[PDB]
């Protein structure tokens, strides 16, 4: 199966309403840098953001300029003469509009609370889709948690049945509407709804990981943003799974999160891999286009895991900035973020920059030794070990935020599409390296396992292991004569065949 | 309010069978021991045991010679006459009748089993109650396992709703019948129930604690079986209580049950105030009037933490009585064993034990140098600072197994009825000392704390105190943008 390329593209309001492909003060990256090859290398382009008004209906911001979105979104759906397989998506959402403490976070929780509710939200989201020539519904809500999840659940159900009925409707059988969310990446935030993480995936085409973010200045040592695999020097992170409303036991809780542990691209998809119910077919593992940078950094190790003095306010205090070569940064009155684009010309500039690369975590990092910067990023390289991972785990594709942040001529994407699909490119030698591999072990992903089976009447010491109704059990204790399963004296280490 | 006095009184069948007041070589303690100054230091007597039939009802042993059985138990009853205030109890149970393995442990399982069986179970406890003239009803089920713990928890309610209707038919406002239950003393067998302990105890006066056999010839290092506080040098145990059916989070179960920890008495009375719904006046704190032995022990530390020889199989598997000077093991088939009354005699025929006394754990214990002898157990000293502990903590009161093994002098129970009550006891100046205390924190225990109230919008940093919904929370990991209680990045640590 064709692994899918989800590349989201974002464009802010502003920037629809003054919609240019001739100026990129105005418009950075314009749909017109997406050629027909280019159309072709992408499964997925997912048109970001739309919202939920008060009205608790999906909708555009209220400051766009209705015809020159229909415009920029007409310019997308084009691209599909390219390629019979692409599809127009659009994501509801971001951080932005979504989060607890944002502009919109109270009309996501509302939407989700009744049948009544959903059923209007789900249906505002068809009509949207319909109207502005989409082919599907992405959620980025970031994110919902604990009492939230079970309305979360039912309104995507209800989604699911409407656009189904829509397939049907419009005969796209050949190309079904689909539906997806942009899901944690990093245990903390995974905690809020990673009990239910089943039912969330069910109704879902893919779940699109923001396996990214995993550092930046709101934290007090530097660090890769998107380690594909642990490095023992970097730091660890309390397992915020081992508080979800999981109802398992001290050993399992421990078992199956460890912790400290390396906070990953594989930690979050073997947390999401470990969840019975979860097919490794419908996750999509998120790589970023952007860099982040911090500034006073101490030398040694390139700038890695150091003290640091970055701002972590957003937005941006300061009116210094300090990302010397970034002139994006000064655009955009930010200089702890860069998009590749812009950093693959800082590394041209000869500004200083050394390019880096930590072989055990398998990712690319800038340091300016001069004025004590660090920059994690990632790239053609650190994508071949990304797309390895995702063929070695049979994942259902790579996802990425976003498309304009690609250089012009768009080599990241290209990079992405040549790993899963060029006759000339051959990963077959590719060292993954020793990097610290995730693994928890918990009751949904037992191993095999091979024991005499449990004899009533019978006491067992510690550490005994007996089968018994279909799986392996372990005595953490002595002198049990109950039956396993039957109180806490027995845990269940493994499956019988 | 007076602290409780429950003496548990053992007699076995063929003592009941062979009853005797003159021969001290049949029936080694009869009812006639306890003179009315005896009677007067009791508030309970659990007359011991009587068991569940296979009719699932509650009866005395089969082999049991009914009359016999009668007026022994009307000696009990008797005593009343000099005791206003003394309940005669009868227990159902014990080891022998319902442990997993035991003889009767399918009638105590199926008698809890479905409203009729529990019906039918309650009705023959309140009749054989009012039949033979007891006080109240004690349970003894050691121990119900986890899947028959509801059965169990319904069976004891329809007690409570039977005896409460047989108290104001009797005209008893003044001395209401009671409900107890024996309960388990150790964090093992006390996992098995553990979760629903608030339910088990609300229809009984009293929770009765074994905390006692805490060590013994089953354990390969020697120990105290009935430690107050623990001492580092000895051993320790895992806790299982972190893997009870709680439904809580890794943060809770690990702040409440440290593991590995010291089994004493004062982890099962704190683990038992750690659950919300088990009042301190209700736990009652058990203490054994015998000793525990084992041979083939080292010297070093008094025979304190040794590996040793001692068979852990019950029957005792042999005729070898190895405990020096202990008769009563000859007569019982067993060394492992010895009641205060015999552990005093082989004291005073200066066979060549050493009493020493342990200062973190507050008990005392004998060892045989020569013969490589250890031996745990309590007598009037450990009764001082378990006394202050059950006034300190406010408990019920104290309970001890058995009335039957006490010296002829009655001073283990003379010494625990001065303790709470003589005038001219003063515990004052005791010092409990620096042993181990058990720190666990759970829904029962919160300490009082205050903090800021929770702000709806504000973000919190890693380790921030805010007050909401009448408790005090702590954010696990910074960056919190949510409410106690609808984000679980907050621990409840604390109350009003
Ligand atoms: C409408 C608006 O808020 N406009 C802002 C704009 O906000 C952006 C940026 O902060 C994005 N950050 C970066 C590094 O691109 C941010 O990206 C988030 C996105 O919200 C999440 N959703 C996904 N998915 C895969 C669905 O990934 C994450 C990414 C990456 O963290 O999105 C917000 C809007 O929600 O920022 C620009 C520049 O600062 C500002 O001028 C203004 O246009
Ligand atoms: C019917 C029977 O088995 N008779 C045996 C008798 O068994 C006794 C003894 O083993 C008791 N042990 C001691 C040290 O006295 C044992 O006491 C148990 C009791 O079952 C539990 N219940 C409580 N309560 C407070 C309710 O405490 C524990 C104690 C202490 O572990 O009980 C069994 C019967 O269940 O043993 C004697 C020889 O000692 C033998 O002759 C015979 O009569």
């Amino acid at each position: 199966t064709r692994k899918a390329v989800i590349g989201y593209y974002f464009i802010p309001t502003n920037q629809i309403n003054n919609y240019t492909e001739t100026d990129t003060s105005v418009v950075p990256f314009p749909v017109s840098n997406i050629t027909p090859a280019k159309a072709k290398q992408l499964t997925h382009i997912n048109f970001s953001f739309l919202d939920i008004n008060s009205n608790l209906e999906c909708a555009w911001d209220p400051a766009t300029n209705d015809a020159k979105a229909r415009d920029v979104v007409n310019r997308l759906t084009a691209l599909k003469a390219h390629n019979p397989s692409l599809r127009i998506m659009f994501s509801i959402g971001g951080w932005y509009y979504s989060n607890d403490l944002g502009v919109s976070h109270a009309n996501y929780v509302n939407a989700v609370k009744t049948p009544a509710s959903r059923a209007k939200f789900a249906q505002s989201c068809v009509r949207i889709m319909k109207d502005y020539g989409f082919d599907g519904v992405d959620i980025n809500w970031e994110y919902p948690q604990a009492a939230e999840v079970d309305g979360f659940i039912a309104a995507l159900q209800e989604i699911r049945t409407l656009l189904n009925q829509q397939t049907i409707t419009d005969g796209r059988q050949a190309l079904p509407y689909q539906l997806t969310i942009a899901g944690a990446g990093g245990a903390f935030f995974l905690s809020r709804y990673y009990s239910k993480l089943a039912q969330i995936v069910a109704p879902l085409d893919y779940i699109n990981l923001m396996t990214y973010d995993l550092a930046g200045p709101w934290e007090k040592v530097t660090n890769h943003q998107a380690a594909l695999f642990g490095d023992a020097a970097g730091p660890t992170f309390y397992n915020a799974l081992r508080e979800a409303n999981l109802g398992w036991s001290w050993e399992e809780l421990t078992r199956a999160f460890p912790s400290p542990f390396s906070l990953t691209v594989d930690a979050a998809v073997q947390q999401h891999l470990m969840m019975e119910g979860v097919p490794s077919a419908k996750i999509v593992m998120g790589v970023p286009f952007y860099g982040r940078a911090f500034k006073g950094v101490s030398g040694g190790n390139g700038g890695q895991y150091s003290s640091h003095s970055t701002p972590g306010e957003d937005p941006y205090p300061s009116t210094d900035y300090w990302l010397v070569g970034c002139e994006e940064c000064v655009r955009d009155k930010d200089p702890r973020i860069a998009s590749y684009r812009q950093l693959e010309q800082m590394l041209q500039g000869n500004y200083g920059y050394q390019r880096l690369w930590n072989d055990k975590t398998k990712t690319p990092y800038l340091y300016h030794a001069q004025n004590g910067l660090f920059v994690t990023y990632d790239d053609a390289e650190s994508f071949k070990y990304k797309a390895k991972y995702i063929k070695q785990q049979q994942l259902g594709g790579v996802m990425f935020w976003h498309l304009g942040q690609d250089n012009r001529n768009g080599d990241l994407l290209a990079a992405l599409d040549r790993y899963f699909n060029a006759a000339d490119y051959d990963d077959s030698q590719l060292d993954m390296g020793t990097g610290l591999r995730y693994t928890g072990v918990g009751p949904g992903n037992l191993p095999i396992m091979t024991a005499p089976a449990y004899v009533p009447g019978t006491t067992y010491a510690q550490g005994a292991l007996v089968s018994y109704q279909g799986y392996v059990w372990q005595t953490k204790w002595g002198y049990i004569t109950s039956a396993p399963g039957s109180d806490s004296a027995w845990l269940k280490v493994g499956r019988v065949a």
